[PDB]
């Protein structure tokens, strides 16, 4: 019995859509190919319940998934059964918009109508360029693109693969963009969990070390995906660096993990110094040509 | 396990479509340990718009609406029925025959007025009362469901109940019997294959059913409080729907149908729910489908109780 229980209505609602659109797609064909049709396409749906089924989800409430067939097909492409991605929705409530599934496997981030509008933009090509490049890619990963009405309120909601691990804890990380110059403020430096920049990085001299075979296959990763942003005419994304640190977490192995659901990690070489886990992602791509060769060279020099 | 809800009709997609939507949601809703008054007047409601998607069976856009979900579950449970089971009768293949039959038989699902579905509100309570005390034994209808299907601004309001007759063994002749003081059967009806004949028709041919008096005493229990509990409602005009099965011309029939395809008479009294076999001394070896219908649409009730009673009382020895 899933109660779809959670702190909040607008989750309950988020539980109980991803449950009976993953469903209902559970009966739907997968097709041949997509068609142009399903780059335009929803599913809503409208509930209102006379004093039944109360106790966790509202009586009146709506919930329309967009494209359904494409992120499905993106899904498959991701390596992501469906029922997983479902299992991890719906076994337990997501989690601290910016949530987690419970499991810490999925990000499900709210965002606003104009990056619901951009999504539909980039959708086609997108899907393309994951096609071309056989899922292998440091782009967010969108696997479901939700609108949830409760309360007369309309919020957005994309669902990615998260870039962190769902095991590892991450020690520091760093918000990269290549640009100006930009660091952590006074109040930002006070969390446990902190968010450094580009400046912070530099100063700190701190290098990540994969060696050269890794360097290999995450450069040629980082110049074909900014090459597909900036034919998109799109920046001010960024990459985001998680470090987990080994010996700390130590203080069922250390520095063990699963590289088909830890998508983006990567074991820091012998040779190097500090033994350690990265996880590195473009995230932030929804809104030129100097963007993404400055991004590019900026990351490339932090590899060694 | 892919379920596409493929039917001749909407109406049919849009049915199997609700019915296996609201079974998999009440399945993620704990079992109550009593029902509540609200439970009587509550209500689900879906509705959909699909835009350029999941169109090959469903339409676009349509809506489902359960009446007293909890109830009409519980129901099913107390009649012995689970609730996978009714979803699957329904969904994994389209109702044939509005009167429809679920594909394997089982379930009837029955075209109502919106009056019907007043009604089924106003006797709900105490028809849910008198199935908890009488064990779930009665000749009255047994209701598993209750909807409402939405398809082209179209509103069709929809009963389930328990087959009256059995889902494997083939039914003979049938008739209608309300125990009126002239009924009878037009001579368009008796050119049906399966006419509905009537009481002058059941009286005229002699007809009798050989139960046995164990059998028959049982029924009549039955049959008197069932009578008695729509005399206290309003209700009026119901009939007993008899069916007869000729267990030897059903063994032939099907020795047929096997020599044309080339080129008994059991049955599980927990299915078949309304059946009774012949004495073992009967004429001929004939089973039985007896049951109260048509108790929605509602010389007065217990008169009409007191009479319908003897007159069903004097058809079977
Ligand atoms: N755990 C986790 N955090 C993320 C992920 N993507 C972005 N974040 C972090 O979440 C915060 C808010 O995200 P943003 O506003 O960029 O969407 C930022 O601190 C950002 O670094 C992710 O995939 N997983
Ligand atoms: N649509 C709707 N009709 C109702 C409801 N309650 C009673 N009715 C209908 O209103 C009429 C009178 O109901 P009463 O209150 O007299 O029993 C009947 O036709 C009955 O079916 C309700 O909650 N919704
Ligand atoms: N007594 C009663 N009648 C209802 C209720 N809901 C609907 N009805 C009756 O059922 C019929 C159809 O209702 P509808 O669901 O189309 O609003 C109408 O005759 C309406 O009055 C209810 O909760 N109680
Ligand atoms: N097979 C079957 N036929 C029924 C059942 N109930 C009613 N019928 C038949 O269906 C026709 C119309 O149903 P009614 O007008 O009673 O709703 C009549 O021929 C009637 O005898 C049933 O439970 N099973
Ligand atoms: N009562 C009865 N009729 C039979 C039997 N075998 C054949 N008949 C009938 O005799 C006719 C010829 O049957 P056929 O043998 O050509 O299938 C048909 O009317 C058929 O129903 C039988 O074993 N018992």
């Amino acid at each position: 019995v899933k109660l779809f229980r959670a702190s909040e209505p607008i989750l309950s609602v988020l539980m109980w859509g991803v449950n009976h659109t993953i469903n209902e797609l559970s009966n739907v064909p997968v097709p041949v190919m997509l068609m142009p049709d399903d780059f335009k396409a929803y599913s809503k749906i409208k509930v209102d319940n006379h004093l039944f089924n109360k106790e966790n989800l509202p009586s009146r409430f709506k919930f329309k998934e967009y494209c359904p067939m494409v992120f499905r097909n993106l899904r498959e492409r991701f390596g992501i059964d469906d029922q997983d991605y479902q299992n991890s929705v719906t076994r337990s409530a997501p989690i601290n918009r910016f949530l987690t599934t419970y499991d810490r496997r999925f990000v499900i981030k709210t965002v606003s109508s104009e990056d619901v509008a951009e999504m539909h933009n980039i959708l086609k090509k997108y899907h393309q360029f994951i096609v071309e490049c056989h899922g292998n890619t440091l782009l967010p990963q969108f696997l479901g693109m939700y609108r949830l009405t409760v309360d007369g309120v309309e919020t957005y909601m994309v669902v990615t693969r998260n870039v962190f691990s769902h095991r590892l804890t991450v020690h520091r990380k760093y918000d990269l963009k290549g640009s100006v110059a930009r660091e952590a403020s006074d109040k930002e430096k006070a969390k446990d969990l902190p968010t450094f920049k580009d400046n912070d990085f530099l100063n700190e001299g701190q290098k990540l070390h994969v060696g050269e075979e890794s360097k290999k296959n995450f450069l040629e990763k980082l110049k074909r995906d900014v090459e597909f942003l900036a034919q998109l005419k799109i920046m001010d994304y960024s990459l985001l660096v998680g470090i987990h640190d080994v010996d700390r977490a130590e203080q069922f192995g250390p520095g063990e993990f699963d590289p088909s659901v830890d998508v983006y990690a990567m074991k820091s070489h012998e040779s190097s110094p500090k033994k350690e886990v990265y996880f590195m992602a473009i995230i932030d791509i929804l809104t030129p040509e100097q963007y993404s060769k400055r991004f590019n060279e900026f990351m490339s020099n932090i590899l060694t």
